[PDB]
Order: structure tokens, then C-alpha cells, then sequence
């Protein structure tokens, strides 16, 4: 058509993932910036902010899985860089899973009301 001239090409998932992974981290830094504020004491809120953890977090998986599965050995596609990027994309993601896994756990932890288990 008349749009012959994409200077983007956009060919490996990497860089399609990354895209998403860095709008990922946008909104984890988001999340966290509700975990520094001081009207994020509320007892309510606790719960709020641990729900939307608990939403990134399996986001975040979700990547790690693609990314897993967007891993065509089999084809002549990984290249030293390729394979070297995708290694360092596992980091960046695993950080922030790691990230909102201890706040989760640190957050749900605020809730010691229960201290026993009833039916």
C-alpha cells in the first residue's frame, strides 16, 4: 500500500515484548508509587495495592511465558545478541517479579486480624 516506507520494522518479539515490558515496569513503578504514600496507610488500601500486585505480577509471568515460548531454536533466528538480549530481558523481568512477589507477601502480611483457620 501507500505506507511502504517503515522505517520502524519491527521483526524480532523481543523488541515487540520490550515494548511491553518497559510499559510493564511503568506501571509497576506506578504501583509503587502508591506503596510510598502516606494516605496508602489507610487499611483499605493495603488490599487495593495488593490486588493490583497480584495483577502485574501475573502479567509478568505472562511476558516470561511468551518470552519463554518465543525461543525458535529450531530456527536460524538466535544470533549471539538475540540470545544475549533475551537473557538480559529475563533479568529485567524476573527483578520486578521478585519486586512485587515481596511487597505482596510484605503487604498481605499487614492483615494479621485471623489468627487461626476457620471453615
Amino acid at each position: 500500500g501507500p505506507m511502504a516506507m517503515l522505517a520502524r520494522r519491527q521483526r524480532d518479539p523481543l523488541q515487540a515484548l520490550r515494548r511491553r515490558n518497559q510499559e510493564l515496569k511503568q506501571q509497576v513503578d506506578s504501583l509503587l508509587s502508591e506503596s510510598q504514600l502516606k494516605e496508602a496507610l489507610e487499611p483499605n488500601k493495603r488490599q487495593h495495592i495488593y490486588q493490583r500486585c497480584i495483577q502485574l505480577k501475573q502479567a509478568i509471568d505472562e511476558n516470561k511465558n511468551a518470552l519463554q515460548k518465543l525461543s525458535k531454536a529450531d530456527e536460524s533466528a538466535p544470533v549471539a545478541n538475540y540470545n544475549q538480549r533475551k537473557e538480559e530481558e529475563h533479568t529485567l523481568l524476573d527483578k520486578l517479579t521478585q519486586q512485587l512477589q515481596g511487597l505482596a507477601v510484605t503487604i498481605s502480611r499487614e492483615n494479621i486480624t485471623e489468627v487461626g483457620a476457620p471453615t
